[PDB]
């Protein structure tokens, strides 16, 4: 027999109740603006899928950010655009302002609201205990929103969480890997950065859901409170699961594989070994103890579960004691 099916615990059928055009992005028609409205100022970054620039909208003198896409299948561009338009205006979601056809590359360019970024490699070393709870709460607002809208991000990691620390503002960016959740759909497991891939991706379990983003969030939280980046530091996708298993233990891993009748890649046989579940105290030391508390460890533990069905939802996470003071201040 094959793998046991799975469905999201929450927001399971939200896309089914929408009109088909909400999620049928292959049939999305792109609304193009005027590429002459924008003059590039300077380059801000580059990646495998795009280059990102500061630009000026010369019709109103507004600063914007322009993401010029490298060649990719048009259906992937339609996907990202449709998701950005669906999520526009949601809390802490980057705002897509315009779409233009770049004259040189002949590829699309997405135009986004400007947001000032403090690079995480400089910010994360100055964050207080309170800052981490605050910004984790703000990320959870974006994840609960997009999940409630039927969308999983699938690429949650520090580079995709832009933080203007001076104004305590945060935006979840790069929706190029995001997808619509449909019950029973089997998804590509070649998503997310290595260090943030959930166990379902590493064992090739395709019927995953929003809870994938909650694993990635737990990896971010561990790296911030323990000041260890990345927290699970694998050499490849196989070794990545080994690094997880040396912390979470192999017993719950094999229980997970058994529960969903997952056929484990035979490469894993010789490398996973047998490992006890470790106590989080072993990652606490004098340089990070001010960021670690019983509340943080309880919250972290409830995110980092092999069984995607047993991880906190974004809404459950927001109600955890770790956020009581953040919640009280925001009232
Ligand atoms: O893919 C996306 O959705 C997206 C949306 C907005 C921005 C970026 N990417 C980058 N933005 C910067 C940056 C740095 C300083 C000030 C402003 N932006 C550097 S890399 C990506």
């Amino acid at each position: 027999s094959g793998p046991v099916p799975s469905r999201a615990r929450v927001y399971t059928d939200v896309n089914t109740h929408r009109p088909r055009e909400y999620w049928d992005y292959e049939s999305h028609v792109v609304e193009w603006g005027n590429q002459d409205d924008y003059q590039l100022v300077r380059k801000l970054g580059r990646g495998k899928y795009s280059e990102v620039f500061e630009a000026i909208n010369i019709t109103n003198n507004e600063k914007v950010v322009v993401k010029i896409l490298k060649p990719v299948k048009k259906k992937k561009i339609k996907r990202e655009i449709k998701i950005l338009e669906n999520l526009r205006g949601g809390p802490n979601i980057i705002t897509l302002a315009d779409i233009v056809k770049d004259p040189v590359s002949r590829t699309p360019a997405l135009v986004f609201e400007h947001v000032n970024n403090t690079d995480f490699k400089q910010l994360y070393q100055t964050l207080t205990d309170y800052d981490i709870r605050f910004y984790m709460y703000e990320i959870l607002k974006a994840l609960d929103y997009c999940h409630s809208m039927g969308i999983m991000h699938r690429d949650v990691k520090p580079h995709n969480v832009m933080i203007d620390h001076e104004h305590r503002k945060l935006r979840l960016i790069d929706w190029g890997l995001a997808e619509f959740y449909h019950p029973g759909q089997e998804y590509n497991v070649r998503v997310a950065s290595r260090y943030f891939k959930g166990p379902e991706l590493l064992v090739d379990y395709q019927m995953y859901d929003y809870s994938l983003d909650m694993w990635s969030l737990g990896c971010m939280l561990a790296s911030m409170i323990f000041r260890k980046e990345p927290f699970f530091h694998g050499h490849d996708n196989y070794d990545q699961l080994v690094r997880i298993a040396k912390v979470l233990g192999t017993e719950d891993l094999y229980d997970y594989i058994d529960k969903y009748n997952i056929e484990l890649d035979p490469r894993f046989n010789d490398i996973l070994g047998r490992h006890s579940r470790k106590r989080w105290e072993r990652f606490v030391h004098s340089e990070n103890q001010h960021l670690v508390s019983p509340e943080a460890l309880d919250f972290l533990d409830k995110l980092l579960r092999y069984d995607h069905q047993s991880r906190l939802t974004a809404r459950e996470a927001m109600e955890h004691p770790y956020f009581y003071t953040v919640v009280k201040d925001q009232a």
